[PDB]
């Protein structure tokens, strides 16, 4: 039940604890940062504030101000006039409290506190220069195929899914891109439930009883249309268990002359089925690449009810850092509030949560110990429009707060998949 | 600039599909160089007469959260009854709807207007899946109000007795609508959970003749 592994390697939760237990509090009003000390006895005599303004991850301005705050006192810091951004996007202010001097308990340069705010946003209005290329639809009995240069997209008409993508003669998928509504259950999802003694109230058991893990997709609709500058695929699936419709997913895929595939997803969740663990897509990519680069919350694992410590910026980690090695394997490594994701030749854009690793949700849920896990062929990608809270108030009764349960009934998200 | 921002067209295209016509549009609402809102839409008119309207709105994070996200128009029709499957029968707003019940409601048009002595936005019904007015039916998941008074006349008129019925019927169909508040009436009182702060918004409607 620790914040750290037995060998004192931190769990991701430790950074959430560090951030919430900060001794300096911040408010922003215009150009002014107000710093409040929660120290009772000490003056801030080993603290300087670093501030940075970045436009979608690109540094614009930064500086340092020494902190001079009495215990329980306040200090106002006036930011200088900021150079206005050169392009569209969201400006972010990040502040960090740094300890210039070493102590008995810390190294020189120790970060003790941080906070972020959104500043001005300039919405992108200038339309991209229309590409001259036009994709071609090849229709057959079993497939809709779209070609553009060395690129090819294959949609199986029997299943309704993007089953394959080609860049040259290279296949990009090991598994079709399919909707996913389940997660390898966390310890909080399971609680005290056991095979020999089922706890019907635990989330995992409600999901199991409702048929969430065994639900089969039935194709309702699969059509193709040619537009002036794009190809449009429309699909609708129903997920059912024992004649009961749990979920309906309606999608459009729009492939244009730039080779960008715009995916729109609209999901209905039956109101009497237990709220699902996630609403997203998944596939097994053929590629194994060294780095994962993303614009979003990070760098560490963060979930919707545990993401206050994570910061919005441009992050770049080795693939292995995107997997959290919990001794009991479960859903892990999610990053939220992500606008762009990069892996090998691929780029995904939108407003999503994701995890990426060599382990499928299926393997994570069937394996009781981390040392028994094996890297699968390629790379498993889970991209979620929505993900349920992880909870934790306790680990023996449902503890995910109502505002983090996926109870809205209808959900919309949108993604653009393209080659970098 | 919310009340004075003018729609600027960014894109308007039409494509003929196998069994439909697709109109795709994009607009920006700007005030003194600043883009406040972007609206992206598709209208899909199929061979059964139904028009499917899909709307995706972006709201600048640094603009004050808008009062509503929806569409409006003045219908030529003046009909006697309003029939809806949604919350009611009375006026209800997102932070004042617990008393409303979901059912099939049918009222005279006049009951869809609340005669507040100081005129304002009024008569919204939330959680509506189907709206019927004359030959028109709208389906989806929306909030609506419907009356002989435009939002403009309401905001320009200070006493209910000075209001005059306009030609036809003003319909406001909202995907989203801000809370009304009321903890007090001398400082902003709409709670964070009822402010339209999500940045991106999606709603869809089907318009047909029944
Ligand atoms: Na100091
Ligand atoms: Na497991
Ligand atoms: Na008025």
């Amino acid at each position: 039940n620790g914040l750290v592994f037995a060998d004192r390697t931190p769990h991701p939760a430790l950074t959430e604890a560090k951030h919430q237990q900060q001794f300096f509090q911040f408010r922003l009003s215009g150009q002014t940062i107000e710093v409040t000390s929660e120290y009772l006895f000490r003056h801030s005599d080993n603290e300087l504030l670093h501030w940075m303004v970045a436009l979608d991850g690109k540094p614009l301005a930064s500086g340092e101000v020494p902190l001079d705050v009495a215990p329980q006192g306040k200090q106002l810091i006036e930011l200088p006039e900021l150079p206005q951004p050169e392009s569209a996007g969201q400006l972010w202010l990040t502040v960090r409290v740094v300890q210039p001097n070493a102590t008995a308990w810390s190294e020189a340069g120790h970060i003790s506190a941080w906070q972020q705010w959104r500043l001005a946003e300039n919405l992108s209005v200038t339309l991209p220069a229309a590409s001259h290329a036009i994709p071609h639809l090849t229709t057959s009995e079993m497939d809709f195929c779209i070609e553009l240069g060395n690129k090819r997209w294959q949609f199986n008409r029997q299943s309704g899914f993007l089953s394959q993508m080609w860049i040259g003669d290279k296949k990009q998928l090991l598994t079709p891109l399919r909707d996913q509504f389940t997660r390898a259950p966390l310890d909080n999802d399971i609680g005290v439930s056991e095979a020999t003694r089922i706890d019907p109230n635990a989330w995992v058991e409600r999901w199991k009883a409702a048929g969430h893990y065994q639900a089969e997709a039935a194709l309702l609709q699969c059509t193709a249309d040619t537009l002036a500058d794009a190809v449009l695929i429309t699909t609708a699936h129903a997920w059912q268990h024992q004649g009961k419709t749990l979920f309906i997913s309606r999608k459009t895929y729009r492939i244009d002359g730039s080779g960008q595939m715009a995916i729109t997803v609209d999901v209905e969740v039956a109101s009497d089925t237990p709220h699902p663990a996630r609403i997203g897509l998944n596939c097994q990519l053929a590629q194994v690449a060294e780095r994962v680069n993303w614009l979003g919350l990070g760098p560490q694992e963060n979930y919707p009810d545990r993401l206050t410590a994570a910061c919005f910026d441009r992050w770049d980690l080795p693939l292995s850092d995107m997997y959290t090695p919990y001794v009991f394997p479960s859903e892990n490594g999610l990053r939220c509030g992500t606008r762009e994701l990069n892996y090998g030749p691929h780029q995904w854009r939108g407003d999503f949560q994701f995890n990426i690793s060599r382990y499928s949700q299926q393997q994570l849920m069937e394996t009781s110990h981390r040392h028994l896990l094996h890297a699968e062929e390629g790379t498993w990608l889970n991209i979620d429009g929505f993900h349920m809270g992880i909870g934790g108030d306790d680990s023996w009764s449902p503890s995910v707060s109502a505002e983090f349960q996926l109870s809205a009934g209808r959900y919309h998200y949108q993604l653009v998949w393209c080659q970098k």
